[PDB]
């Protein structure tokens, strides 16, 4: 069974990444909003000696033009390329969008309000 405290200590190493005020303040705001449940994100795996920085995923998403733009254009390949998969490419694309949707879709919309969950379905419906 996967222990919950294991995901908890993984969040502490995220803050230890750097004492930069921008990164520290960002984590306090993002985790605090989703803190409604009280637990961190979905999971935080460890890459060799590096930790999967959530900040990197968000910065890459905006660097593209918006999560909805990425879904409708299906530019998940660009983010997957940065997150080099081992060699099995499991639900790599699917795994990224679901965890983001679980606690980062409201946060992204709150910070920029790129679009509404209504038109998002139009973007998701086209993919299907």
């Amino acid at each position: 069974g996967w222990s919950f405290e294991e995901q908890f200590k993984q969040v502490r190493q995220l803050y230890e990444i750097n004492d930069d005020p921008k990164r520290k303040e960002f984590l306090d705001d993002l985790f605090s909003f989703m803190q409604k449940r009280g637990t961190p994100i979905n999971r935080l795996p460890i890459m060799a000696k590096s930790v999967l920085d959530l900040y990197e995923l968000y910065n890459l998403v905006i660097a593209r033009g918006g999560l909805v733009d990425v879904i409708n254009k299906k530019l998940w390949q660009e983010i997957i390329k940065g997150l080099h998969l081992p060699s099995s490419i499991t639900s790599a694309a699917f795994t990224l969008r679901t965890q983001y949707m679980k606690y980062l879709y409201p946060y992204e919309c709150e910070k920029k309000n790129l679009s509404t969950p209504a038109e998002l379905q139009a973007a998701i419906d086209g993919n299907r």
